This record gives structure tokens, C-alpha cells and sequence, in this order.
């Protein structure tokens, strides 16, 4: 599916779609040597979470979720709590984008995060509709430079993320003026 492609990005609602989303995350993280923790699944079946999916002609190949700052906090809190405390004091709506995974076997890849562009648009629209102030991410240092181009400013140092047993930096983006934080906005 690359010369007659059909890519569908939508909210995952059916229990079997969410199981399949968890399966992609599980396989992807095991291949990259990340640990799978049951805390992420907990957050996702909670009220303040939303899972998106990416379909190659009806088979799911990619997924991304977003967790809203509620009474259960954010997964970031175990590592980057005090980096968020200032914003929480000012009464800022925060949300963490989480469990982003693509299965490279199910999509004719570039041989790459920019092939999840439609998943990102869905996260961005959600953030502009929910009236979210700061969109937070904790990412593997290898994609650090990519998300910096996307306009995410570094808010946390390079630490060890115990949940994943892998290194992480924290980045955040001010959604209400996202176009002023990204270089790609010069081309529109
Ligand atoms: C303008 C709108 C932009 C939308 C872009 C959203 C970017 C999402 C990145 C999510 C990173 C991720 O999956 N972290 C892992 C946590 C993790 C795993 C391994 C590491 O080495 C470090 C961190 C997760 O949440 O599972």
C-alpha cells in the first residue's frame, strides 16, 4: 500500500481496536528495548485519556494517545513533576501526549515520525478544541531534534525514565500560539 494507498486516522473506540493499539505499543517497545509498564494501560482506560489510531486500509499500524491533567496527574509526574508544578499553580490546562507507536512491518515505510503526520493533526486539533495550554512530551533523546523543529521547547533535563527503563527529556508546546514556536510556520 504505497502506490494505491489508503491511510485512515481516527479515534479508537472499540475494545478490540484499543487492544490492537496496545499490541503495537508492546511490540514496538520490546523491539527498541523499552520496558512495558501496566501504568500506561491504566491511564488509557481512564476518563481523561483518548487513543487515536492509524489504519492501512483497515489494519491498524500506528497509534497515539493523549492524557488530560486530572486527579490522577500525568505519567510525566514520576520524573518531571516539579517541572510542571509552576504551570499547575497558574491554573494551566496540561496534557501529555503518550504511547506513540508505529509498526514498521505493516506500513511501507520511508525507512520515521513524519509518517504519523495525520495522527499529529488529530492531537493538535484535539488540543485546540479542548483549549489545552501546554502539550507535554517525554521522548527518547533520538527524536529530540525532530520535536524541537515541531516547536516543542525543552522543559526537563535528560533523566532516566524508570517506567520505561530508558533515557528521556521533557518538552512542551504552548498550543494557543503554536505557529510562533515552529520554523515550519514561515512556509504558510
Ligand atoms: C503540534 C502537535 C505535535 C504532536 C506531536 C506529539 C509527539 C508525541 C511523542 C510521544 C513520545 C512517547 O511516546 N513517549 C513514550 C515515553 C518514553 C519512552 C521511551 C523513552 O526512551 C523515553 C520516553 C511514551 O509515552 O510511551
Amino acid at each position: 500500500g504505497s502506490m494505491t494507498p489508503r491511510k485512515v486516522a481516527r479515534i479508537l473506540v472499540a475494545p478490540n481496536e484499543r487492544d490492537a493499539a496496545r499490541r503495537i505499543v508492546r511490540t514496538t517497545y520490546e523491539a527498541q528495548g523499552y520496558a512495558i509498564d501496566e501504568s500506561f494501560a491504566t491511564f488509557l482506560e481512564g476518563p481523561s485519556a483518548t487513543t487515536f489510531g492509524l489504519f492501512n486500509g483497515e489494519v491498524l499500524y500506528g497509534t497515539i494517545s493523549i492524557i488530560n491533567d486530572g486527579a490522577q496527574g500525568l505519567p510525566m509526574d514520576s520524573i518531571y513533576a516539579v517541572e510542571l508544578a509552576a504551570w499547575r499553580g497558574e491554573g494551566k490546562k496540561l496534557a501529555e501526549v503518550v504511547q506513540f507507536a508505529m509498526d514498521h512491518t505493516l506500513y511501507e515505510a520511508v525507512a520515521s515520525p513524519f509518517e504519523a503526520a495525520s495522527l499529529f493533526t488529530m492531537v493538535l486539533t484535539y488540543a485546540l478544541e479542548t483549549h489545552i495550554d501546554y502539550l507535554c512530551i517525554s521522548i527518547n533523546p533520538k527524536h529530540d531534534t525532530f520535536y524541537s523543529l515541531l516547536g516543542f521547547t525543552q522543559i526537563g533535563a535528560l533523566k532516566h525514565y524508570g517506567t520505561v527503563n530508558a533515557p528521556a527529556i521533557a518538552r512542551a508546546l504552548y498550543v494557543p500560539e503554536w505557529r510562533s514556536q515552529t520554523l515550519l510556520a514561515q512556509f504558510m
